[PDB]
């Protein structure tokens, strides 16, 4: 798309505070103000974070737009940005986002930012084969299995979200930057052939046995805390034997450290409407130190 006539800012770029963002990026006096194709080509860079946008209509006529901040807004509709080919930073941390097909067409996108929106699913991203760096904490994802083709990614934070299943990971093997911390995951064998890890967020999932770790030698830096493991509910009963499965990266058991209800351990079981024991574990993989912890919650019926 060309504009072929001067035309005032407002006219094209619909939104108000949009409007407002491209006159102070042309340092322009009014967003009646009128403007150029060739006065909008110049636009390589927009910083418009914290600005009340809620559409971006118009952008579609910068064609030379390589970086674009939108971060914490209010953006429901990201489709005018789909026929931009040479965007290569996309931030849109923090939005009211929910379809990201029209990012399917960015083929040069290198960086994307996208935590705090709606995003539910991210099939949509398997086109892009320059994809290096993608945050998307924060959208309630369930499901990740659309991140099957991009094998390419190095940094990938899925951090906050209701994610279980990381069966997809195991295909990216050049990541070497993955959170997935404040999850549901209590199976982490699809990381154990990552060796290209280096930085890993674990904390705050279901994890009770770290044996998929104990190949990753490229640890450098590893988060394992506030583990919640819900064992199947039990019958009540007036001695209570519950074996114990917090496993170390060697497949050892670890002792737990606090017992709920004076109960006591008798390795490998803990004896005593529901009981728990807390653990903590400081660990080494690599060079990566790292305090494994956590709680074993018992239902009884």
């Amino acid at each position: 798309e060309t504009i072929t006539v001067p035309t005032p800012i407002k006219q094209i770029f619909s939104d108000d505070a949009f409007a407002e963002t491209i006159k102070d990026n042309l340092k322009k006096k009014s967003v009646t103000d009128a403007v150029t194709q060739n006065e909008l080509n110049s636009i390589d860079q927009i910083i418009a974070n914290n600005s009340d946008i809620k559409s971006v209509q118009g952008i579609q006529y910068l064609p030379n737009l390589t970086s674009l901040n939108l971060s914490n807004n209010q953006i429901t509709d990201i489709s005018p940005i789909q026929y931009l080919p040479n965007v290569t930073k996309l931030f849109l941390n923090g939005n009211k986002l929910t379809d990201i097909k029209p990012l399917a067409n960015l083929k040069n996108l290198g960086w994307l930012f996208l935590d705090e929106n709606k995003v539910k699913d991210l099939s949509s991203l398997k086109d892009l084969k320059k994809l290096k760096s993608l945050s998307l904490e924060h959208n309630g994802i369930s499901d990740i299995n659309g991140l099957v083709h991009l094998p390419q990614l190095e940094s990938l934070y899925l951090g906050n979200n209701k994610i279980t299943d990381i069966t997809v990971l195991s295909r990216l093997t050049k990541l070497d930057t993955l959170s997935l911390e404040d999850n549901q995951i209590s199976d982490i064998v699809p990381l154990a052939g990552l060796t290209k890890l280096q930085n890993l967020y674990l904390s705050k999932n279901h994890i009770s046995d770290l044996r998929a770790l104990a190949g990753l030698k490229n640890l450098d830096v590893l988060e394992l805390f506030s583990q919640e493991c819900l064992n199947k509910p039990i019958n009540h009963q007036s001695n209570l034997v519950v074996p114990n499965t917090v496993k170390n990266t060697d497949g050892s058991l670890v002792t737990p450290e606090i017992i709920s209800d004076d109960g006591d351990y008798e390795k490998p079981n803990v004896k005593w409407n529901e009981v728990s024991f807390i653990f903590y574990q400081p660990v080494t993989i690599g060079k990566a130190k790292a305090r494994f912890h956590g709680r074993v919650t018992q239902p009884l019926k």
